């Protein structure tokens, strides 16, 4: 649920 790195 990230903006970077996009993951999660």
């Amino acid at each position: 649920d990230l903006f970077v790195p996009p993951i999660d």
